[PDB]
C-alpha cells in the first residue's frame, strides 16, 4: 500500500508573479517585487573579480539608483537601502498582484516551498526541510540567487528564505528576509563549514504516526519513553529536542499510539530495523511534518 | 556529498489560472479551462448510486446545458456538452483570458510530469511524479481530486497529459489523458480493479547512475559493457522495460565519458543488491529520476 505520502509543494503561481531580474553593472540575480520594493541578495554589488572579501557598506556608498535595473519577464529604481545581507529598491511602479504576505523566520524542522529561478524566470518548485545545522537541500545552479522559498497560512504567504550560496557539501542556505543569513553563514566566497546535522525529532514522531494509519504498526509497543528523558538521550544521539504540537497531538488520537510510545520505538529503531521496512525505507526519515501528514493521509 | 538531485515541479501558475470548479447535481469535481472549453472527468454526471456500472450514453442525453454548473475561484456559462471517452468536453460562454499555449500529448511508461492536486477548484498542492508501466503512478489525491490535472513544459507550451479519475487498493492512482482514453485502459467504474506487475524503468535507472557519476560517486563502473539488444531480452525475465536511448541519454554519456553499455552491464550486477554500498544516499536502484531531469539539476 502506497500512502501517498510524497514531498508536496505550495502552488507557486502567487510567488511566481513577484519574481523579477536585478541586474547591477555585471552580476545579474533574481529578486522579489512586492508593492513598491524589490528584494535581491546584496552580493549583486560585487563583481566576480572580488567575491572572496568584498566590502559591502563601501559598495552601497558607490552605487546609485542608476546603477541597479530591474526587469520582469514573468522598472525605474528610485531608492536603495541595505538590511543585512539583503538589498531593498525602491522602486517607482508598486507590484499589484502583491499577494498578502508577511515575512518569518523557519525554524529548523519546518519545510517549506522553492521557487527557484534563473533570470527572472521561474523554472522549478520543490520542498524542503530547514535542517538543524540551518541549510537545506535542493537545486540551486548559478544564477539561482534570488529564489525565494515560502509557507501558506491561508491564501497569506509567509516569505523565509531568499537563497544566497551552496557549502563545499552541496548543500545551500540564504538570507531570512530580516537580512539575516540562517546559521550565521558569511556571504562571502570563502570556505565555510556546516555543523553537523541531527535528526528532527518531532517529524519522525510524525512519520511514524504516517506508518501507522498506513496499517504498519508493526514497530508499535506498549514501551513509552518520557519526554525529558528521550530529551536527555538525544543530546548524545544526535536528534533534536522533542516538542509536541498541537498536530502531533491530533495525530496520536486518530492512531491512538500516544507520543511517548513513539519516543521509544525512536531508541529502538535508531539501531536498526532488524530486517524490516517502515514505509519502505531501513532508515528513521525526518523530512516529513506533524502538518504532511495530517493534511496528506486526512 | 548532496546532488542536488531532487523531485521538481513545474511552477504552477499557467496551470492554476485554469482549474474549475465542475459540479452537476451531487457529485462535485474539479475542471480544466481552456479557451472556451471547459474539461472534467464524466463520472461528475454519475449519481453516487448508479457508480458501479453507470450508463455514461445515457447520463449524458439525460443532461442538458444547465445540468452542469461551473465555478471559476481562483461562475461561467455551459452553452455545449459533449463526451470524449472517459472525460466531458463543456463549452462556456467566455474565453479563458488566461489560456497557455498547450498540447495534448499522452505520456508514455517512465515520462515524468508536474501534477496541480485541487480540490473544489482551489489549487490545494503541487508535487512530481512518475507514469509506471503499469500505468498507474503514486502522488498524494483524496476525496474531491478528480480533475485535478498532470502537465509538462517545453519552452512556452504547457503539455496537458493527466486528468485525475482514480484510487486503486493499493493506494496507487491513474486517470485518462486528453484524448479521452485512461492510462492503463482501466475504467471509470467504481469496482475493483487490479493493476498489472510493476516494472523498473530501464533509462531512468541508466539516468540515475550517470547523475551518480557527475556526483564523483562512480565505484559501480566497470569496463565491462552489456549491449541494447542484449539488455532487452534480459529485461524481459527480470522486471525492467526495454531500454531505448535519447538524445537526453546521449549527453550524459558524451559529459561523463561512460557509455550506456557499460551501465546496462552494470544494472545487470547491481540488480542482485550492491553488498554495503550506496549510491546517491540509496541501497537499491532508483528509476524515478530521468535524462531529462539529471541534465537540468546536475548539467
Ligand atoms: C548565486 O546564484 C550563487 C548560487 C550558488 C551557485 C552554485 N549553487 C548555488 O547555490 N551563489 C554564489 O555564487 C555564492 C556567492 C557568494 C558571494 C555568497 N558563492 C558561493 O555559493 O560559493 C560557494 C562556495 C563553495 C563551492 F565552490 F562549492 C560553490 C560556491
Ligand atoms: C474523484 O475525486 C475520486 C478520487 C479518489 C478518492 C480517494 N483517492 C482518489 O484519488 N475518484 C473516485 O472516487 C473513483 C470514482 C470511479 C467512478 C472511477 N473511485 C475510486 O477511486 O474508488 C477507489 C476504490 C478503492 C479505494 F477504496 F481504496 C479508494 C477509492
Amino acid at each position: 500500500h502506497h500512502s501517498g505520502l510524497v514531498k508536496m509543494s505550495h502552488p507557486s503561481g502567487d510567488v511566481e508573479a513577484c519574481m523579477v531580474q536585478v541586474t547591477c553593472g555585471s552580476m545579474t540575480l533574481n529578486g522579489l517585487w512586492l508593492d513598491n520594493t524589490v528584494w535581491c541578495p546584496r552580493h549583486v554589488m560585487c563583481p566576480a573579480d572580488q567575491l572572496s572579501d568584498p566590502n559591502y557598506d563601501a559598495l552601497l556608498i558607490s552605487m546609485t539608483n542608476h546603477s541597479f535595473s530591474v526587469q520582469k519577464h514573468i522598472l525605474r529604481v528610485v531608492g536603495h537601502a541595505m538590511q543585512g545581507t539583503l538589498l531593498k529598491l525602491t522602486v517607482d511602479v508598486a507590484n499589484p498582484s502583491t499577494p498578502a504576505y508577511t515575512f518569518t523566520t523557519v525554524k529548523p524542522g519546518a519545510a517549506f516551498s522553492v521557487l527557484a529561478c534563473y533570470n527572472g524566470r521561474p523554472t522549478g518548485t520543490f520542498t524542503v526541510v530547514m535542517r538543524p545545522n540551518y541549510t537545506i537541500k535542493g537545486s540551486f545552479l548559478c544564477g539561482s540567487c534570488g529564489s525565494v522559498g515560502y509557507t501558506k497560512e491561508g491564501s497569506v504567504i509567509n516569505f523565509c528564505y531568499m537563497h544566497q550560496m551552496e557549502l563545499a557539501n552541496g548543500t545551500h542556505t540564504g538570507s531570512a528576509f530580516d537580512g539575516t543569513m540562517y546559521g550565521a553563514f558569511m556571504d562571502k566566497q570563502v570556505h565555510q563549514v556546516q555543523l553537523t546535522d541531527k535528526y528532527c525529532s518531532v517529524n519522525v514522531v510524525a512519520w511514524l504516526y504516517a506508518a501507522i494509519l498506513n496499517g504498519c504498526a508493526w514497530f508499535v509497543k506498549p514501551n513509552r519513553t518520557s519526554v525529558v528523558s528521550f530529551n536527555e538521550w538525544a543530546l548524545a544521539n544526535q536528534f533534536t529536542e522533542f516538542v509536541g504540537t498541537q498536530s502531533v497531538d491530533m495525530l496520536a488520537v486518530k492512531t491512538g499510539v500516544a507520543i511517548e510510545q513513539l519516543l521509544y520505538a525512536i531508541q529502538q529503531l535508531y539501531t536498526g530495523f532488524q530486517g524490516k521496512q517502515i514505509l519502505g525505507s531501513t532508515m528513521l526519515e525526518d523530512e516529513f511534518t506533524p502538518e504532511d501528514v495530517n493534511m496528506q493521509i486526512m
